[PDB]
């Protein structure tokens, strides 16, 4: 889900450049929830904007943004011509993972029939159905499904038995917190407090922009505990930006304030102070890096950009000059990990692949057994972890629940904790002992493709360190070194066959079933290739050990099915032609992803894929790129939107 | 891929009843599969079987035994009537791996075409190129193009170079043997050793049986290296009578005897003048008589159709016959024979490792988190080719366990050879008594279920798993805090075959799922924690027995890109049951019905909100939470039973050649 808001308090602008703010705002953060969208602004129609602070419209609509930009236009109530000069408007795009994704149901919700209070939320209430009774006793009437609607049941309930007529705004949300259990970003707008908002999150993103061409009282907001705030000095032109993400507020300023827990920010006159019962800071990132540039979609970009998003993992980090290996983040650990016992890496989905991808090499070059979990199993499982382990968590967002479950999980028994993230002041990056950035720039396709192949390479340069006093292990390490100096090369080398494997897919793009079968350094490689199919194109797609086809999954060969295999020449080579001839014999026509080089396989099949030669363990890096190009391919011919795919979103921050 | 031979030693039997002995044998051997078949024995229609030991008759034929069965009656030139007091029969059924299917490339193979020499061969040489262009440069002609026949040619070309005119029978094998590569089982027959048998195996199972009406000599039978007296080898004490039965597997012997030696690789095993010898080439080594509880009645079909049914709905019954002798419902304790002497080492080791292949891994999976709960250790699960690929790190200090129905996987067992170089304990848990991997770990658990002829693995896999919660039942026996758990789970175990026969007596619901599910493509199958392994379990079962794209998908993972799946016309089968992970599987429920799905549910009898809200449930009864994953698994193998039948599959059916 995502949260937008913008307060604009002496800054005249008119009610359309307003929802074109909201609506645009939405359209950064699209991408964390695409089933329904709304706004929330003040209605009437008087020339005077103060006459209108007591009349809150909410336009909400089913479907992605481009659905409620149109329902919010060609509207015949609303006058978008009213110039306001202190005004407060709330947005919302909504992952409806229950129930049906209908207006009712989006965000914001409202607290009675004339919108006295309308709140924002991403997040769950793990306590909604004894706030929904006890609302229920006291005269409120539900109308929708969603745990949000007892935050604003709630807040009209401390509003209407406060002992001044006169307790602030922050003293409300304050009340509500307290009986609301779980993990929040909430964000307010009532009538009685016209152009004020509230901001307070517990175990969710939640930051503040700011923009004014004033100077700023200060830099460093002291928290409070039920002259002292942030606002510009002389005049009042000041422009807020309530977030649940900075890519919606990179365009209007670089100038945020990330809250912290049970933080509860509130604008007030136009000025920020924090409450609790700090410090603002610009932020490092450009505009263009979450644009699409000249590419029709983010994902096609995201894939034909690996060769730089590679060079940035490394960068200031390997010198191929002497082949030696750095990471910052670990410099103070290395050595405590060192003597450590056991290596487990825990993460969900691709970032899991990663850790798959990867394993192989870690044991290599560690010497120490390494294991690979599903976050949600782990915890089902109730894993055993010991002080001398050392906990791994891949997560592209640093945010994924059950990956940052595990983390605590972790902690509370000892264990030394690292986290490989690329989302700099996410939970996991903050709550591990240590951890390394990818630096693979911002992802917004919601299928992940460059930050796969940037964990990839994040894994393997620590096992570089890791083997560094290592005699018997330097030819290696000077192996591996090389291959990762010519890799952003021969990634280009692969994407040149773009139009190669297009004409593969219009073979394809009519089946029902495809089949990924791999080995070795290759499993990961056809488990990930299946789940982007899966994910985009919504063929079923299933990755299958190689070595395991004569255990069962071959009797669903035939020369209807379809079949791609993986044959690399690495010491698997001749178990994989072994695999490869069981499949010619049950009448299979397969796709081979092959070495240039290997004559003998390009000569006895039709249809081959022919990558260039790496070290053996990064390989899997120019094998899954090909069917990462696949899955693009295959979901446009079937009609399909590559960064929207149904039924999901990006990150899941939920249960 | 099917020996067997019978040799009768003043034994009267007629030619007929040695005839229908060797094709009663190889019907014992079909289930295995096979596309050729033949027999070799002693022909000649002079009343005098002596005067008959020296023309050897061979009938081989493209097909199915029946077929080779109506030859052999089918003779004009052959008389049935002849008594031999003495005579080996030898017979095979082949699967063609080099030379196409044919009566030429059937066995028994000769060495010429007088029949000095036969052999019948599992397995493959390796090296048959170079063989064959040396016997062709010393002048001998192949009318074959099997690798079978240079072991026939090879034998002879050893006797026509004997340094002396009585070489035994056993030094001509071991100079074959000695130039063999890869891997086999023979038995030998020879016109100038009549009435002798030679076997030997390397890598493939040869056993032999013997029945007498008499006391026998032994029962170890010593290895000799290279005299045969009264004292070094097996034979019927005051008298001659006895019978000999060779075989590669023991469902072909075990209604003429159960007292059997397992031979082991590169032994050469040796019947002269009606007595057992054991040689070698290289405290006192020997091959021990041991007595299998094998019964035909555990081979055959009985009333059932299939051996895939029968072996479904015998569950019950090899589920009690896994916990005889080791659960005692009298006070609740828990006892693992071939564990005794181990059992104290294994507690002070560090990490638990199985090691398996296919449904033998899922087992593993099945049970992965009740092992982490009752020892308390690292659990690591393994698919053993992966494991061999990755040269895994195994330590000193690791217990080892290899998950095996035949004890014979190639994968599964040099994963215990790999294991066993660098010391760490190894348990083997089999359903095959003789088998590799039985006999190469320091102890091990047979599970014993019962000989499985189906080609899917169904009780074994419930085998397995009753077999490893047992052993994690062994290892915190002695934990105060734990006494209570594992009471909950014996009395499980106790009401474990009743539940069982619940579940198979719902067989009409899941006919009328598999008629739903008969014309569909795909089905997905979810579920989580202790049913991961059940959806894994089910959609392998699926595809191997109804050949539709079935597959298993973690219920956590959904949101992370398989959801995308889901629509109003994809086929989804959720297992929900009423274990700590209930709330997040209604999860999992409400994120697949939001997105038009329309799963069918297997859950509780009891869980009244679930059958309300859906549609088709199958209503299985409560257990214990580590033992559900048996019962729910168990309408996903008769939805792959019914659904094959439905498609006019042949359930009992398997499904190049140089
Ligand atoms: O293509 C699939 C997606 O990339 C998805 O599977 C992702 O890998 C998980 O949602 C993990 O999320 P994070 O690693 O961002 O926490
Ligand atoms: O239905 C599955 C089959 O039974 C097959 O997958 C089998 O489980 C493996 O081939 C392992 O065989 P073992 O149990 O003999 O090791
Ligand atoms: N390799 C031999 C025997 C194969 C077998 O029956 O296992 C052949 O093809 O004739």
């Amino acid at each position: 889900c995502g949260i937008f808001a913008y307060l604009n308090y002496h800054v005249p602008r008119t009610r359309r450049e307003i929802l074109e703010t909201l609506i645009k705002g939405l359209q950064r953060l699209e991408y964390r929830g695409y089933d329904s969208a709304g706004v929330g602004f003040d209605g009437g129609n008087d020339k005077d904007w103060e006459a209108n602070a007591c009349k809150i419209q909410l336009i909400k609509k089913k479907g992605k943004v481009k659905a409620l930009d149109e329902e919010v236009h060609k509207q015949q109530d609303m006058d978008l011509d009213i110039e306001f000069d202190v005004h407060l408007g709330i947005a919302h795009t909504r992952w409806a993972t229950h129930g049906e994704p209908s207006p009712v149901n989006s965000h914001p919700q409202r607290s009675d029939k004339n919108n006295e209070f309308i709140v924002i939320h991403n997040g769950i209430i793990t306590n909604y159905k004894d706030l929904k009774k006890f609302l229920e006793s006291k005269g409120y009437d539900f109308e929708s499904e969603t745990d949000t609607e007892t935050i604003a049941k709630l807040v009209k309930y401390m509003y209407d038995n406060r002992e001044s007529q006169d307790t602030s705004f922050t003293t409300l949300v304050e009340r509500v917190i307290q009986q609301l259990e779980g993990a929040f970003a909430l964000v307010f707008k009532s009538v009685h407090f016209p152009g004020q908002a509230v901001g307070t999150r517990r175990g969710d993103p939640l930051l503040i922009g700011v923009r004014s061409e004033h100077k700023l009282s200060t830099d460093h907001i002291p928290i409070l505990y039920r002259t002292t705030c942030l606002f510009p000095v002389e005049e009042k032109a000041v422009e807020y930006y309530f977030a649940s993400d900075a890519s919606a507020v990179i365009e209007h300023t670089n100038r945020v304030i990330f809250l912290e827990d049970d933080d509860v920010a509130a604008v007030v006159d136009g000025r920020l102070s924090i409450h609790r019962i700090r410090a603002v800071q610009t932020l490092q990132m450009e505009l263009q890096q979450i644009m699409k540039g000249n590419f029709s979609s983010f994902m096609q970009k995201e894939i034909f950009e690996q060769p730089e998003s590679v060079v940035n993992t490394m960068r200031g980090r390997v010198n191929f000059d002497d082949y030696t290996v750095n990471l910052g983040g670990l410099k103070d650990h290395i050595k405590e990990i060192q003597r450590c016992r056991r290596l487990i890496l825990i993460a969900c989905g691709t970032s899991y692949h990663a850790g798959v991808a990867t394993r192989q090499v870690l044991e290599e070059l560690t010497e120490l057994p390494v294991m690979v979990e599903l976050a949600s199993d782990f915890l089902d499982r109730n894993t055993p972890v010991f002080r001398d382990d050392v906990c791994f968590f891949l997560s592209q967002s640093g945010e994924t629940a059950d990956t940052l479950m595990g983390l605590r999980y972790c902690k509370e028994r000892g264990a030394l904790t690292v986290g490989i993230t690329n989302t700099v002041g996410s939970s996991i990056s903050r709550e591990t002992d240590c951890g390394v950035h990818i630096n693979a720039g911002p992802e917004i396709g919601v299928a992940s493709t460059k930050a796969y192949t940037s964990q990839f390479v994040s894994l393997v340069m620590f096992a570089l360190m890791m083997c560094d006093d290592r005699i018997s292990m330097q030819e290696r390490r000077k192996e591996i070194m090389l291959g990762l100096k010519r890799l952003p090369d021969l990634i280009k080398e692969v994407l040149s066959m773009d139009d190669e494997i297009q004409k593969l897919a219009t073979e394809l793009y009519h089946q029902k079933s495809v089949l990924i079968m791999g080995r070795g350094y290759h499993y990961a490689t056809c488990l990930e290739g299946a789940l982007k199919i899966k994910e985009i194109t919504y063929m079923h797609s299933e990755g299958i050990l190689a070595g395991e086809l004569k255990h069962g999954p071959l009797a669903l060969v035939d020369k209807l099915m379809p079949v791609i295999m993986i044959i690399m020449r690495d010491h698997t080579y001749a178990k994989c032609q072994n695999a490869l001839q069981q499949v010619v014999a049950r009448q299979g026509r397969p796709v081979v992803i092959c070495d240039k080089e290997d004559t003998e396989t390009i000569k006895n099949t039709k249809r081959t894929i022919k990558v260039p030669h790496s070290v053996d363990c990064l390989q899997g890096i120019l094998s899954v790129i090909p069917l990462q190009l696949l899955a693009f391919h295959l979901a446009v011919l079937r009609g399909y939107d590559v960064d929207f795919p149904r039924n999901l979103a990006k990150s899941v921050t939920v249960e």
